[PDB]
RNA sequence: UGGAAGACUAGUGAUUUUGUU
RNA sequence: CAACAAAAUCACUAGUCUUCCA
């Protein structure tokens, strides 16, 4: 039903200066008049309809718009902060630039002292969108294309192109009053100046002093200056670029299309690349242009100081004032984990290691094999001697003994080899164990050696890259053992049981779910704790309507879940923590009514009086955080340091959400993740559930790092990703077509049997 | 397919306004 | 008050490039 309120805000963890990129306000109460224009023809774009209204003013200033600085959207909407003497008759009027007709009539006036009561009560709306209309009118006109601010930066990239900068604005509301926000966002230009220039910088010949060029020399300018408007140095458009120079067609170089000389003509400036450029272009401004979380930070607090909204009249005339300085925000940092070994470790920084750390419960590897496809020359069977080689020496090293030779090797080629060959090994070995794979790069047969290896056959397949093999180190077999020794059954390690809250401290199952969309089936896959530390998860996944959001069969997968845990445990979970990523904020609403029912009907049918506590979590843009304390700066990037948690100045003014950066920043400026607590029925202080979340982070075995998202929900991913590389025979087969609209059915119906995991691998993390 | 993460291109959904019902 | 089409914003999802980790 309603989702809960917020229970508190929270008092655990250090105690952090944080700076948010939105912006405080003032919000005068005033009435902004606002109304509605019709502009003929009414194909010429929203810049020129700005223009033209610009140019009406200006011309009709005596007895219709005064001084008076009207904000336009470009095709509809207008907005005054007083009004004007057009209501409410029809009003219709030329402007000439180029000769355009448009009208005006009033519409209504949005009240500011509405938004104030919305801000405090109502529980906020055409207000916020004239507001949002409003705020960068006047600004998008220094950017035709967006509706940002721009800065007249000089940079030549190649070819002909520069760079000039510009940042976009939103506009969102927060406690007590509304918060502008603004993020750096720029564009390319294709170089403007004299041909000449063209020829000494773009050309690149001795001197400006040529011939009829070759292909290279013509394609450094003439392909690039193509799409630029032109003038005397006589408005022209350049239309085409010819190989044939002005001769044929300084004349003798490659010349522009009507034709004009490279000496007295000059190309429009102003004019932004429009076009999507080549590969070779893409990383020509990430040479200059590679910047981190500071050099973001500290370009937003320049660019939007040196725009001074506040000073200019023409801006204040609504009278709204935004604050320089960009949001302030005290954040806390969670405690982590002790991870526990069959050793303790620390993850600090989101980091830790399997140095001197070996598995909770290993798992003796006796009878194993390797199944290499690729090239013998490529890889020779030395290779694959040392491949073996240090595979055991980490195995070992991990407490995950691997004993002797490998039992089976043998050279194969065609998608097809893998599943005789397979057969043949579970035919001549009993008890193998692990059956490695090589596979040079993007192959399509490892989605068929899956398709052996868990669907069918019920083998722990383990693949790796022919590079790897070649260029075996530790780290890479270190984290193929991490994976290898779950798949096997194993338990890789376990949370501290004395270090977590009180929610631990009796039977518990921790849900977690992900859905996955094609690029047919859309796979939605639940996850489910097997034991009460817990790091043995069982997946349950089911196909499901095309782009549907909601898991429509996840009664049954709780059920199935449920019965596994009662069965590995023999007792019931008094609470439940059901984590879901992949939904969108407009779904909530509908989510919240239908998963939780699902999940307390599961309860239903495990057993009649059975009631557990259910908390409902949604885990999730542009809401960049940045440090404030030079001292607090982490790493290359400069990001806000792992673990931090925000839920005050920002977050929702009433309901229970936060802000977790859980993941260390590797590049750039970090997104934090957005917990919303959809439901609790345990009632669960906000440190306890926020220690709950960031800790569920560290349950992750296929590496030894703090994930972005908690692992029941990228455990998730990781079975619905799996379950993509496990049925669609018609691209497998030469051709594929039947009766559309049916059949489909059919084949959901092969999908659900194929993906159905063999039961030898059903009771191991196989997804890993 | 050793693992994690942030820049561009494209699909689904929620909302304000506009046009139709 | 709801659906379809257009503009804008927002959240997810997918692809192409790109950074780091013993
Ligand atoms: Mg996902």
């Amino acid at each position: 039903f309603k989702p809960p309120p917020r229970p508190d805000f929270g008092t655990s963890g250090r105690t952090i200066k944080l700076q948010a990129n939105f912006f405080e306000m003032d919000i005068p109460k005033i009435d902004i008049y606002h109304y509605e224009l019709d502009i003929k023809p009414e194909k010429c774009p929203r810049r020129v309809n700005r223009e033209i209204v610009e140019h009406m003013v200006q011309h009709f200033k005596t007895q219709i718009f005064g001084d008076r600085k009207p904000v336009f959207d470009g095709r509809k909407n207008l907005y005054t902060a007083m009004p004007l003497p057009i209501g409410r008759d029809k009003v219709e009027l030329e402007v000439t630039l180029r000769i355009f007709k448009v009208s005006i009539k009033w519409v209504s006036c949005v009240s500011l002292q509405a938004l104030h009561d919305a801000l405090s009560g109502r529980l906020v709306p055409e207000t916020i969108q004239a507001l949002d209309v409003v705020m960068r009118h006047l600004p998008s006109m220094r950017y035709p294309v967006g509706r940002s601010f721009f800065t007249a930066s000089s940079n030549p990239l190649g070819g002909g192109r520069e760079v000039w900068f510009g940042f976009h604005q939103s506009v969102r509301p927060s406690l007590w009053k509304m918060m502008l926000n603004i993020d750096v966002s720029a564009t390319a230009f294709y170089k403007a100046q004299p041909v000449i220039e063209f020829v000494c910088e773009v050309l690149d010949f001795k001197s400006i002093e040529q011939k009829p060029l070759t292909d290279s020399q013509r394609v450094k300018f003439t392909k690039e200056i193509k799409g630029l408007k032109v003038e005397i140095t006589r408005k022209y458009r350049v239309c085409n670029v010819t190989r044939r120079p002005a001769s044929h067609q300084y004349p003798h170089l490659p010349c522009l299309q009507t034709y004009l000389p490279l000496e007295v003509c000059n190309i429009v400036a102003g004019q932004r690349c429009i076009k999507k450029l080549t590969d070779n272009q893409t990383s020509t401004m990430i040479r200059a242009t590679a910047r981190s979380a500071p050099d973001r930070q500290e370009e937003i607090s320049k660019l939007m100081r040196s725009a001074s909204f506040n000073t200019d009249p023409y801006v204040r005339e609504f009278g709204i004032m935004v604050k320089d300085e960009m949001t302030d925000v005290t954040g806390r940092v969670l405690q982590p984990p002790s991870i526990l070994y069959g050793a303790i470790a620390t993850p600090v920084q989101g980091v830790w290691d399997m140095r001197n750390k070996q598995f909770h419960t290993g798992i003796e590897i006796k009878v194993w094999a390797i199944a290499c496809f690729a090239p013998q020359r490529q890889c020779t069977e030395v290779h694959l001697k040392s491949f073996t080689e240090q595979l055991r020496k980490i195995s070992r090293d991990a407490g995950m003994p691997i004993q002797g030779q490998p039992c089976f090797c043998k050279y194969a080629q065609g998608a097809d080899s893998v599943e005789p060959m397979f057969r043949h090994l579970k035919n001549t070995y009993a008890g193998l164990q692990l059956v490695v794979v090589i596979l040079p790069g993007k192959t399509p047969v490892y989605a068929e050696v899956k398709r052996v290896g868990d669907t069918v056959l019920g083998m722990a397949t383990q693949c790796v890259q022919m590079k790897n093999v070649q260029r075996t180190t530790p780290q890479t077999l270190s984290n193929l053992c991490l994976k290898i020794n779950v798949k096997l059954g194993g338990v890789n390690n376990i949370l501290l049981p004395q270090g977590r809250p009180p929610v631990f401290q009796q039977p518990v199952i921790f849900l977690g779910a992900d859905v996955t969309h094609p690029p047919k089936p859309s796979i939605a896959a639940v996850v489910g704790s097997m034991d009460a530390h817990p790091n043995r998860y069982c997946a349950t996944v089911r196909v499901q309507q095309h782009r549907q959001e909601i898991i429509q069969d996840l009664a049954a997968m709780v059920r199935e879940l449920l019965i596994q845990f009662y069965k590995s445990t023999r007792f019931k979970p008094t609470r439940i923590i059901f984590y879901r990523a992949g939904v969108s904020e407009g779904q909530f609403q509908q989510v919240l009514h239908h998963e939780l029912l699902a999940i307390r009907e599961a309860c239903i049918k495990l057993e009649k009086d059975y009631q557990p506590g259910i908390t409902f979590i949604v885990v999730q843009h542009h809401t960049r955080l940045f440090c404030t304390d030079k001292n607090e700066r982490v790493g290359k990037s400069g990001n806000i340091p792992a673990g931090t948690t925000v839920d005050t100045k920002i977050t929702h003014p009433t309901e229970f959400d936060f802000y977790l950066c859980s993941h260390a920043g590797i590049q750039g400026t970090s997104r934090p993740s957005h917990y919303h607590v959809l439901w609790d029925d345990n009632r669960f202080s906000s440190d306890e559930l926020q220690i709950l979340t960031y800790q569920l982070c560290h349950t992750y075995v296929r590496c030894t790092r703090s994930v972005s998202i908690p692992a029941p929900a990228y455990y998730a991913h990781l079975v619905a990703f799996r379950a993509r590389y496990h049925v669609d025979k018609e691209h497998d087969s030469a051709e594929g077509s039947h009766t559309s609209g049916q059949s489909n059915g059919r084949d959901h119906q092969a999908l659900a049997k194929a993906v159905q995991v063999h039961q030898d691998t059903l009771r191991t993390m196989y997804f890993a």
